[PDB]
């Protein structure tokens, strides 16, 4: 057989050999997509008379033929199965397909567990949880033939006007680069063969566009680009081996992504040794034309996409066949598109499809998992204030109001395909229901009915939020972005309206984004965030409100006292985070409402006896930081024991503090453990003036607390020695455990 | 004689033999400072006793001798001469000090005009106007024996957040640096022996702080930075020979700006040829301690701002004097010493100082320049909105509301002297442990014309309510405001800004507003008197721009007057009635909501909106006024677009004419704009960007042609690696009366090979009136 | 008065009102050079009629009226004081000329001092002795109206193989920059107006061409290039207030030094402050077409070197006369020719020639340094072996 058949040969000689008997068309066909929908006949059924036409010379990927056809698990299984044998069986050189899907919050597509929000995950604090989330999506995702999924999203959010801030892991780039590579660990696993490769996107800085406007430029200097935008994808890269990225569809300072050879190459890489394929961002190569207005035509665009480093145009080709006619031409050399092709044929070896692109149809039934999707709901819902009414009393009357607490679409994500009052009546409560207002528009008309339930009850739970998707009845997600961060519709006045009835109110927020809770927040009793939940929402919620659950959620993201405050975020330098001299605005503090890693518990933890060993080490040491955490209330309960850092006297300026480490911990009531932070002195490297990475001699602060506010204690050591410049591999976590 | 006193000699040859004829401490105490209040007595007259400490081995400069005293003028320029006789007379090499003072809005002392603020300035958008400001101020200055004005701020402001937005020149790069360079020529002149030293500050980023706070990081990335913010320093060194730069008290992604070589060295001094002084900001070297934590003593301060190329710390010795013991124990060469003396030494001659560095007290009373001042704010008022209402009929009762219609202190800005000292007033009554001047403040503010007095004098026949305070939420005088607007035919509701450094003003340096609504129950106060049914016409007196998406449609007529200074209440009264026709410009977008910061018309194509809906779910990405945005009491028509020729290669010319008429029924000016749009370059491009503009006066019926000459130089921009460049293609010209209202439209094209803009290139285009 | 004319003015604003009143004609005329020979009869005479060609719209420098006419040294002042005349009264601005002639071992002209060759100066390790030779140079040549001279060489040579090895100070970057330095002060002095600019050459690697041979590649990684080429340069501006450089006629790698704006301008004038005219070295404009092949004719040629940095095409005007053509077609800026006429003028106010460009023909009878020629012949001549017969 020819060596690219055959399994004993290292799968470089088998793509050489490959690569060697294709055609520049064959080749070109590699980097571009169809749509799943594109192949099927109206009964959902594969259509050989449409792939005669689209998959003649072979293709690089099937784009979502689950998510894209409305097909259940099997159905979609068999789609696939029937792409791979025509591939198979009746193109020239036989090369399978890769199949992509949508899978942040689980498969994008029927039949597959609607997992909490990403922004949901990361307030869990609970890495190995998320790692279990991912491994539970892989088995489902292989299951219909899938082997890429386009998660996770590693964008550091600092601005909550973007409706994409629900899809990230928020704020730090700490958190953000450790439940990413939790992520990717789970989707991955070890063999990609029997794994699914991970997409981290939306490569890099589209967090932070002007004014929070979707594709709007993201104009970042160079070490915060390095040190906040970069640092989590490098550690994907580095610590998991990701195996695909996506660019983002912002410039970066006049340079669209797309276009950028700079960060798509020489960042990813060559400096970084990513071996794996650049997808595009859906039409990300044609909006280089169409949108940024730096090329003239979709030859051009596709010219500028290939030679930054986009291996595959997504979702379908649309600039890339014209690879064919520049080469042709003697515009672009062969040999660029031979290095794309040989980066797509490498993955296409490690998945193993060419032994077996096949699936078993009869096993292609996705299991759920709600017990997972419970988990990280009853882990990730924050309490945000409390003046004691929570946990209610079970015999208590409640007057159950708002949009939210009605509208189970309204629990769902914007990447969730399908995109609670069922839970208090399962629990047994004696409540009444009004709706009180919409999620939008300017009706008051339900007010009235509100305010009279809330009278005639013991407590006034009021549950108000999002709605989240891409169209314009939605409030937040993708394309729906938020200026002044207030509450949609008339939603903050039924609340207040709620209020002034003297009743007690408990407010239930299931949202997206951080909202401005500057003029509620001092009229409710008590507030909980939910972030959008999905399936799982309804019985974590009304757990957490009963104590059943005890809350252990804590921010990943700052909660802005108002829009004109933003940004606000924890790692300030000493000169951010205030205005100078005076600390504070005009008519607004300078601090946020509530801060990272802020999150209260139904009971009280206490923390003593802070150990440093050793307080001196030196440049590549490492130093052991122990504290004793005690529940010293009444109830079991997670804590989040966080480490921040800080650093003065250094060479540039530093965070005043900075998120280096943290583990969740269970306490029963009366419960000590101690737990450790192992920090090697690598984890601290920061950009000079020169933009070397160093570690300089000096102090480094600890401070360990239950949110970057409260913090319990504090101590310091010193770095020994001559600066060093921090070069080749480095350690990019601390590790954490207990005693 | 020895040689550096002797006129015949070259400068280069004089400072060599000074240089040389130093000692160490000598040489230190030239790069610094110290305050005019430091070396007067109870009496204000010099005190030699302070002197012989503080002076005794020389001093680069004194410090406000007349802002920092509250000397009248004949009083200031005896100090100043006694100080340089001390200097002159009684030190070893009788070197003399160089004086500075304040002067953005005018000289920052007693018996100064009080012009209208630099945002004021801008939208005059008349360059000769400013230049003839400045020729005024070099002329005050120079009769105390002041050298150096600490003047113009070029920071480019896009976050009207930002307490000092007011002292900018606005948000175009383009209109910063040409109203920049005309400052400074009316300062400078020709030969500074006869001039005054311009200071342009603060370099570089200082108006893009995190969340739009005082001090806050300014994280710009590289071509943003060079075409946005250097930009107006560069055409001011260049083009201007500005001889002072003053540094941003922010770090730029880490790097302070004050501690930044790469910055106040390569790129100002290396890069652009400057010659002159870097004066600190004040306190800026001693905060890289305090403040940004990256120096761990007074003396890394000083070697880190040595190093980075300031050459004198201000406002006093303070980290400075450690430069001797930095030298005597080895850590810095004196060589880097001797650099910065050098730059001190060289101006100090140029300005004449070793010839005579004394002034004729009896010459040194400061003449009024109430004329200029009025010029200046009568073009500078902006009519945002009219329906029709403006200009009123004099026959019509007022009811004169609002707390802005009734106080003086609030026209004044941030810069000017009777606002400034109110800070000074607050410390010495801050003093818990162990007069003349609280008087001599309130007499003199109650020499500054005031819009009620305006009002009276035009004859209108009006009642007056206070309504509300700027600050606070007492809503006790609504009642009164109301009960005069029903019995009024038209309320004229006057609000805004304190502007100052004190934490009862609500603008001002170190005083940020993050929601952008009027101060205190202002805006309320507005929406309760529209309540009535009345006519109401709305006159915004403050500093930056306010929401106004909440009043907008409530009211007939909407007047922004930026901080007018004294002239400010005739100029008001002059438009509201039609004596004069407005005629100002934005210089800065007026946003809806402080939550759809930034807005500018510059935006490349992604920016400006929210793909794909537009809007955010919330609000417009429109601001509410553009950029450019001013209306008038007359219509003007523009028409005959030419641009000669079509095809230039790449350091060609382009010009481009217009005629415009007046085909209303008043005289008035227009601001004829003109934009320049681009795509299909290498890198994004703004897709309008401001690239000229004339002032023109046409009378009724009176037509004009505006000619703009446009080489391809002032079109230039960053490629992918960042070199200048010309790219062959197509660039579109829109011509209009303001950024959004674009009138007349065509197109040239650049043809040839890229061409990589190196050394000097022009930065302007030049726009003049031809007979039509 | 107009403002250039008048000498109360500070000389930055007499150059920026001279150049607000120039055509492009005018200006594009001060980056070009005449020789002596050119202007001069069969009888060695200012001839008018030559004159009126090639000087009508003034010029930047006339290259070696001594040097290159052999004119005893009162003759050549006659001459250089009608060229000058010429100029201030017959031109429309008046705008004076620059003279420069060769002088490393002397002036190189009929009557000037035969001093021993600066290897030999480099041999006595007498930088004093030198700046007292350069000292008698600067007299010598002002006394027929010459204001620079193309001196000294600082190339720095470890290659004997080079015929001009005997130009040079030797082969430590230490002393040849400590040489070079005195060599300057002396022709210059402190005011530049009684003094004479120097001109340090070959800017920079000039010795150190491929195989020895002359005009070759001088191919010098980065830290030798800054420590051993560089250097000799850095002090004579930095410490000598150096205010001419001329230019290698090799490349750098690939890079023609002519041509290289890096090298030029971003070395010498934007990270070590020089202030004066880089004039080029003979032809060495003409020859990036005719040589190193990087310019397709006398257009592309001017280009490259203004852009690069030359102020000043010598010994003629050849390709700078294009620099017209290059603005008028909207090929260059105006503003790059402006920066380069700024330099050209500045340094023309500096010596003083607006208010006397001329000399007295009676004093200009150079004096005999043989004394000083003597002192440096016995202190340079090196003893290498002896066994005793000496
Ligand atoms: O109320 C009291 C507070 O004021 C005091 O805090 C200090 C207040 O003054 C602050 O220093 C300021 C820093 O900014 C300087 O402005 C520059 C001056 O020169 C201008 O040309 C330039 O444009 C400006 O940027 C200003 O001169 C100086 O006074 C100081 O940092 C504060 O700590 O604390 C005590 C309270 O009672
Ligand atoms: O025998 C005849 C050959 O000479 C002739 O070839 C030309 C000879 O002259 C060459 O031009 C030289 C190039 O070097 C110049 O020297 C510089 C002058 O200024 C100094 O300050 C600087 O130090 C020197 O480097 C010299 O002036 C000039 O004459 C030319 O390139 C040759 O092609 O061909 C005809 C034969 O018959
Ligand atoms: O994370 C990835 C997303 O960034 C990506 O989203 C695409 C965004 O563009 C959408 O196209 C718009 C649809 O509406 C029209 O009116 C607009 O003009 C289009 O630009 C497209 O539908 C999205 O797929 O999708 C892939 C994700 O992994």
């Amino acid at each position: 057989m020819e060596l690219y058949r055959d399994p004993s040969q290292p799968i470089e000689v088998r793509v050489r050999d490959l690569l060697s008997r294709m055609t520049l068309e064959e080749k070109v066909a590699q980097l571009g997509s169809v749509w799943g929908y594109e192949l099927i006949d109206e009964r959902g059924k594969f259509s050989r008379e449409k792939a005669k036409e689209l998959l003649k010379n072979g293709i690089g990927q099937i784009t979502r033929p689950g998510g894209s056809t409305n097909l259940e698990p099997q159905e979609a299984a068999e789609l696939v199965n029937e792409i791979q044998r025509f591939l198979v069986e009746e193109t020239r050189l036989g090369i399978p397909a890769m199949i992509h899907e949508e899978c942040l919050t689980g498969y994008m597509g029927l039949g597959g567990t609607n997992f909490p929000q990403a922004i949901a995950m990361a307030s869990t604090w609970d890495p190995d949880l998320i790692e279990k989330m991912t491994t539970a999506v892989r088995e489902d995702m292989r299951k219909i033939g899938a082997h890429q999924g386009l998660a996770p999203v590693l964008d550091v959010a600092r601005d909550p006007r973007w409706g994409r801030t629900e899809e990230t892991f928020g704020e730090s780039p700490y958190l953000v680069a450790r439940m990413g590579v939790s992520y990717v660990k789970g989707l991955q696993g070890e063999d990609i063969k029997k794994g699914v490769v991970a997409t981290v996107k939306h490569f890099a800085g589209y967090s932070a566009s002007e004014g929070g406007k979707n594709w709007a430029p993201t104009n970042i200097p160079e070490r915060e680009f390095k040190e906040v935008f970069l640092f989590p994808f490098e550690a994907a890269v580095k610590e998991a081996n990701v195996l695909s990225v996506m660019n983002s569809y912002s410039e970066i300072d006049g340079v669209p992504c797309a276009a950028n050879r700079k960060l798509l190459t020489d960042i990813l890489r060559k400096d970084w040794g990513f071996e794996g394929i650049v997808v595009s961002n859906y039409f990300a190569v044609k909006v280089l034309e169409d949108y940024h207005r730096i090329a003239r035509d979709k030859s051009e665009a596709a010219r500028l996409a290939l030679e930054a480093g986009i291996d595959v145009e997504l979702p379908k080709t649309e600039c890339y066949q014209y690879l064919k006619d520049l080469v042709e031409k003697g515009i672009i050399s062969e040999a660029l598109i031979d290095e794309a092709v040989t980066r797509v044929l490498r993955l296409k070896f490690m998945l193993g499809l060419f032994e077996n692109p096949y699936v078993e149809v009869e096993k292609a039934k996705i299991e759920s998992h709600r017990d997972i999707a419970l988990e990280i709901a009853r882990k990730s819902i924050i309490l945000l204030k409390n003046d004691g009414i929570l946990p209610l009393q079970k015999n208590k009357k409640v007057a159950l109001i708002g949009p939210n607490a009605g509208e189970v679409r309204n629990l769902l994500g914007d990447y969730m395909y399908l995109a609670v009052l069922d839970a208090f009546k399962e629990e047994g409560i004696e409540f009444e229901y009004a709706k009180g207002c919409e999620v939008t528009g300017e009706d008051r008309s339900g007010f009235e009915e509100a305010i009279e339930i809330a009278k005639k009850s013991d407590v006034a739970i009021v549950v108000v939020g999002d709605k989240s998707g891409l169209t314009l009845d939605c409030t937040t997600g993708q394309s729906r972005d938020m200026a002044n961060l207030k509450l949609p519709g008339v939603q903050e006045e039924l609340v207040l309206e709620v209020a002034k009835t003297g009743k007690p109110v408990v407010l239930v927020l299931i949202t997206g984004r951080p909202y401005s809770l500057k003029n509620v927040v001092d009229k409710v009793n008590a507030i909980l965030q939910v972030w959008l939940p999905g399936e799982a929402g309804g019985r974590a919620i009304v757990d957490i409100i009963y104590g059943k659950v005890n809350p252990s959620g804590k921010l990943p993201i700052s909660f802005p006292r108002s829009a004109g405050q933003i940004p606000v975020f924890h790692y300030v330098k000493p000169s951010g985070g205030r205005s100078h001299w005076h600390g504070d605005y005009v008519d607004e503090s300078t601090k946020p409402l509530f801060p990272f890693g802020h999150g209260l518990s139904y009971t009280k933890f206490e923390y003593s006896n802070l150990r440093i060993e050793p307080k001196e080490v030196p440049p590549a040491g490492e130093v052991v930081i122990k504290v004793d955490v005690e529940n010293i209330g009444d109830r079991d309960g997670d804590e989040v024991v966080q480490l921040y850092i800080g650093r003065e006297f250094a060479s540039v300026t530093r965070p005043v503090k900075e998120l280096k480490g943290f583990k969740r911990v269970s306490l029963k009531a009366k419960e000590k453990k101690t737990v450790v932070f192992r920090l090697h002195m690598d984890v601290l490297a920061y950009y000079n003036r020169d933009m070397k990475l160093v570690v300089e001699p000096g102090e480094f602060k600890v401070m360990v607390g239950s949110s970057s506010e409260d913090i319990r204690l504090t101590g310091s050591f010193s770095v020994v020695g001559e600066k060093r410049e921090v070069v080749g591999m480095r350690k990019f976590f601390t590790e954490a455990c207990e005693e």
